[PDB]
């Protein structure tokens, strides 16, 4: 398109 | 499209 | 479209 | 109380 | 309370 | 057996 | 048996 | 509490 | 067996 974002996470998080 | 915004997300959290 | 917002997400999380 | 266990838990387990 | 404990954990495993 | 094969996986992707 | 395949997998997708 | 214990965790094994 | 294969595996990918 124009103005694209592409985000694509993926994550393991020990307790917040 | 014009302004297009893709987010793909996925994640293991161990306690919030 | 115009604005397209596309959002995918799947998660796994060890108690709020 | 006196004696409290709160224990929150959510797996995934390639195979047992 | 007197004795808490609280636990939370989520957890990925390839195989057991 | 005799040609066994085990496979066992679990996977988190952040999108494909 | 003679040729045995054993296959367990599951997963967590963030979008494809 | 008096003797509070908070346990977060999250993993990935790669097969036990 | 004869010609055992065992695999196990986990990951997480952050974005393909």
């Amino acid at each position: 398109g124009l103005f694209d974002i592409i985000k694509k996470v993926a994550s393991v998080i020990g307790g917040l």
